[PDB]
């Protein structure tokens, strides 16, 4: 089972890291960006459809 603590605790600390990126409040040197999107995608948790994403 997976969600979002996963990777947040995986990649950095918590997940407050992981929004700095999305609301790029804190746009780090694009180290933290990638490392976030490519955890994202290798853990794999998605919250909802675990097939993918698309349409409505």
């Amino acid at each position: 089972m997976a969600t979002i603590k996963d990777v947040a605790k995986r990649a950095n600390v918590s997940t407050t890291t992981v929004s700095h990126v999305i609301n790029k409040t804190r746009f780090v040197a694009e180290e933290t960006r990638n490392a976030v999107w490519a955890a994202i995608k290798e853990l794999h948790y998605s919250p909802s459809a675990v097939a993918r994403s698309l349409k409505v």
